[PDB]
């Protein structure tokens, strides 16, 4: 019934920040530190969307992206990352990332996008089930 929303950020501080900003929105969001917290996340709780930084301790963001693609999870990925080119942009977007954020994002920036790609997800799953 209830959307979830997972968060991958290294940078555990400014995950709260962005629990802060979606405090009061329609959706449960949960926070992992590492990339190999992130597929066991997507793995088990399968959550509606993520919000992927590109950065991360263990292995890069895109090696996310990547493994949703291979696994065949509906999840739609937003990235939000510093030192983003329009090249890596492009390849992200074309990989099957449904936005690319970049860093400082806004309250309102980051509150629509996610409630934006959470609708067309959730409008193309309630055609296919009963």
């Amino acid at each position: 019934l209830r959307p979830r929303v997972l968060l991958v950020e290294d940078s555990t501080s400014l995950a709260i920040l962005y629990k802060q900003y979606v405090k009061d929105e329609p959706y449960d969001i949960f926070h992992v530190e590492t990339g190999r917290d992130a597929i066991q996340f997507i793995e088990r709780s399968k959550p509606q969307l993520i919000i992927l930084d590109l950065k991360l301790p263990d292995m890069s963001g895109e090696d996310v992206l990547d493994w949703i693609n291979q696994n065949d999870i509906p999840t739609s990925v937003i990235i939000a990352t510093a030192h983003g080119s329009v090249d890596l942009a492009v390849n992200l977007i074309q990989k099957g990332a449904e936005d690319f954020l970049e860093k400082p994002i806004n309250a309102d920036r980051l509150k629509t996008s996610v409630a934006l790609h959470l609708k067309r997800a959730k409008l193309e799953d309630l055609v296919e089930g009963h």
